[PDB]
C-alpha cells in the first residue's frame, strides 16, 4: 500500500497543489485514520514531511509510479484491451512487475507508436 | 495463496505425478499444510475437487486455463526481451490480476511476433 499512497499523494499535489488527508482517504477508499497511520510511516521512511510535502525521495518515486501507471494503460490500450477493463487491469499488475518488464513494455509501446502499420498488422491478427 | 494459485499447482501436480499430495502442494506453494487442507476443503465446497485429491470437470477446466495463462505470459515477457531470470516471478505476480480480455489480447500479440521474425528483430532494434 506504500506505493499506492505515494502515487496518490503525488497525483493530488500535481492536481491541486496539496494533499489533504480527506482527499487521500477518498481516492484510496479508506478511513482517514488509516491515512494518518500510513503518513506517519512515510514520514519515518523520509518520503514526506508535514501540510503534506514530498521529499525529493518521495517525489522521484511518485513520478516513477505515475509513469508506470500511464505506460501500462497505454500498453493495454495499444494491444486493444477494452478501455473499460484497462484501469482495473493496470492497478492489479502495476506494482508486481520488475523494472526490466516495465522497461521492455516501454520499448514495445514505442515499437507500435513508431509506425502505425505495426498497429494495423496487430489488428489484423485479431 | 489465492484459490487460483491452488488450482494451478494441483492441476500441475496431477499432470506431473498423476496425483496431488497435500505435502506436495504445501511445498509447491511454500505454505504450511494447514493453509492447504483448509483451502482444499474450500475448493471441495465450491465443487472444484473431491477427496486422494481428484479435480471435478470444473476444476480441470480452470486448472487447464491457469496453466495456459501462466505459459502464455511467460512467453510474452520472453518475446519482448525480459531477462529470463525475472520472468517467473513477474508472471506469478500478475497472472491472476488480468481480465480475460487482457490475456486474449496478449495472446494475439504473441501470435503477432510469432508469425514474422522481422517483427522480433525490429523490436530488438528499438531496445
Ligand atoms: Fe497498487
Ligand atoms: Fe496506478
Ligand atoms: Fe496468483
Ligand atoms: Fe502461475
Amino acid at each position: 500500500s506504500m506505493e499506492d499512497y505515494i502515487e496518490q499523494i503525488y497525483m493530488l499535489i500535481e492536481e491541486k497543489g496539496y494533499a489533504r488527508v480527506s482527499d487521500i482517504a477518498e481516492a484510496l477508499a479508506v478511513h482517514p485514520s488509516s491515512v494518518t497511520k500510513m503518513v506517519q510511516k512515510l514520514d519515518k521512511d523520509e518520503y514526506l514531511i508535514y501540510g503534506l510535502v514530498l521529499t525529493s525521495k518521495g517525489k522521484k518515486i511518485g513520478k516513477r509510479l505515475v509513469y508506470r501507471h500511464e505506460l501500462l494503460e497505454q500498453f493495454l490500450r495499444i494491444i486493444g484491451v477494452d478501455e473499460e477493463k484497462i484501469y482495473n487491469d493496470v492497478e492489479g499488475i502495476e506494482h508486481h512487475l520488475s523494472w526490466n518488464s516495465i522497461d521492455r513494455i516501454g520499448d514495445l509501446v514505442q515499437y507500435f507508436e513508431e509506425d502505425d502499420a505495426r498497429k494495423k498488422d496487430l489488428k489484423s491478427i485479431q
